[PDB]
């Protein structure tokens, strides 16, 4: 997994230098300054770059696992990246490949973190300092639901460095991030002209750890990010996170679980969090599907309704 | 003060009608919706509109007075308007003409406020409902340093209404806002080529209750909001909030006081907060000038250096 830092130095070497000298790592290739935020204009607010220790008393890299509940979009149009990350978290092992072991703020910590991305035919080590964009003592971009947790915020920073700025992450394709996390090639399915066995294709893809996404087509640039009356977002990358079934009126009903990378704002029809359908599903069956009422961005849908409401599904296999 | 609402009704009439029915006022002319936020478009993130009661438990309109410390800019390039508001706060009679007298969340509260702006030949009375943009339970745009204080956030909303949207306020003229708050006649001075009597003109103007701003020239529009090594923001409207002489190492140095509408990020050099100049200064002259070290936005500088680094000074005189 190839060194890409301009020093030519390795993540462990640079880390070890800092520990010996007793300083924190400052990244010479992606500085904590305005050009790493935006290229098209300076920001209108006083951004202050801060290490996680300067943000909370007790920072932690991973806390309670690196999970999809840790992907909450900030003020950046990178729904496509984060949906890819949330999808990546369903495979512990595809995740360990993008996120090298034993990173923390405990012993060994020198202000330096590293992540692995697949670019162009290869696996790059991308090294960062943990100084993050803040405003009013808060992260502005990607944050975990738990404000003591920084792995998602750092991964996004590393990915922003990959693309030269945070602004370059505005608008993209889930496939781009999916490929960058896996080194696979993404297949696009088109929701209303999908094979007869489309459900089985997704079930089996999810089971072997493939990254699944889906989205609603936007007819015009005017329609981007429009909330439909059903509580869905147009032109917005969602993670497909579950494929399952329940008995309803004594029939098997094919369900699909979807996650908004915002971490909130959800479907409001059949099998949504507070819909009537659930009152006639018992507690065992319901605990198995992990159904709860929470505005966490994750909801179930009937696969039939999913196909009708969404327009595209992407599958990216691991290898 | 001219009625401006499509209903033809006054502030008092809509207010009495609302508490007659036991409801909260929704403004037909400036709805809590995207049209009121942007015009090319949407936010990349779900702003929810919340009344101050839904944001904070004990909301209040004014607290500790309506002062310039209540003007901390949010995520919007309306420094020009904010610099003007802060300037306005130093003349309490002028400020009362923009902000009607008995507004609060106490008895008679009905989700309805109003402000008054001079538009060319008449004062306009501009009514709003107090639904304000928030994201992650925090106001996004203008907010007081005290989170339970909403007058300035409200003023900015109402001023956004006057201009059609919150986006309308991105970029603007400080003289325009100063004249809208006062009805006075503007006066621009070029700092480098000003009268050999300029310091007194400013002192007289500030004492007179006039509004004063200052700013540095933008070469490019791509230079807008760039920082100097001295910690000033280019293309950025400041309020001039104090003029005062002090004695220091034998001479008398003319000092000027300036405030960033960010409420944060200040001058670096001589006479800055944590500059050594102050030590040579008695504690009796220190607490007259209100010298403290805190990231106020607000700072003193030596008049020579003010001329040296700022380009234009705008005064809005009532007399
Ligand atoms: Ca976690
Ligand atoms: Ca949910
Ligand atoms: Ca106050
Ligand atoms: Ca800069
Ligand atoms: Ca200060």
């Amino acid at each position: 997994a190839r060194i890409t830092h301009s020093s030519g130095q390795s993540f462990e070497q640079m880390r070890q230098e800092c520990l010996q000298r007793g300083t924190l790592f400052e990244d010479a290739d992606f500085p904590a300054s305005n050009s790493s935020l935006f290229y098209s204009e300076r920001p209108q607010i006083p951004f202050v770059w801060k290490r996680p220790g300067e943000i909370v008393k007790n920072p932690e890299f991973i806390l309670g696992g690196a999970t999809r509940t840790d992907i909450c979009q900030g003020e950046l149009g990178d729904c496509w990246l984060l949906a890819a990350i949330a999808s990546l978290t369903l495979n512990q092992k595809a995740l360990a490949r993008v996120i090298p072991q034993d990173q923390s703020f405990g012993p060994g910590y020198a202000g330096i973190f590293h992540f692995q991305f697949w670019q162009h035919s290869e696996w790059l080590d991308v090294v960062i300092d943990d100084r993050l964009p803040t405003f009013r003592d808060r992260l502005v971009f990607l944050h975990s639901a738990d404000h003591n947790e920084f792995w998602s915020a750092l991964l996004e920073k590393a990915y922003a460095k990959l693309n030269g700025s945070y602004e370059a992450l505005k608008g993209g394709s889930a496939i781009e991030a999916m490929e960058d996390f896996t080194g696979g090639v993404a297949e696009t399915f088109q929701t209303k002209e999908a094979p007869e066995n489309f459900y089985e294709i997704l079930e089996k893809a999810l089971k072997r750890g493939s990254l699944l996404g889906c989205f609603i087509d936007t007819r015009s640039a005017a329609e981007s990010e429009a909330r439909t009356p059903f509580g869905l977002i147009k032109g917005h990358a969602y993670s497909v996170t579950g494929i399952d079934q329940v008995s309803f009126r004594g029939q098997r009903i094919e369900l699909i679980r979807i996650r908004n990378p915002w971490g909130q704002v959800e479907w409001n029809g059949s099998w949504s969090d507070s819909s009537p359908e659930w009152r006639s599903v018992g507690p065992a069956e319901q605990k198995r599907l992990c159904h709860t009422a929470l505005d966490d961005g994750e909801f179930w849908m009937a696969f039939k309704d999913f196909k009708a409401h969404f327009d595209k599904v992407e599958i990216c296999n691991l290898t």
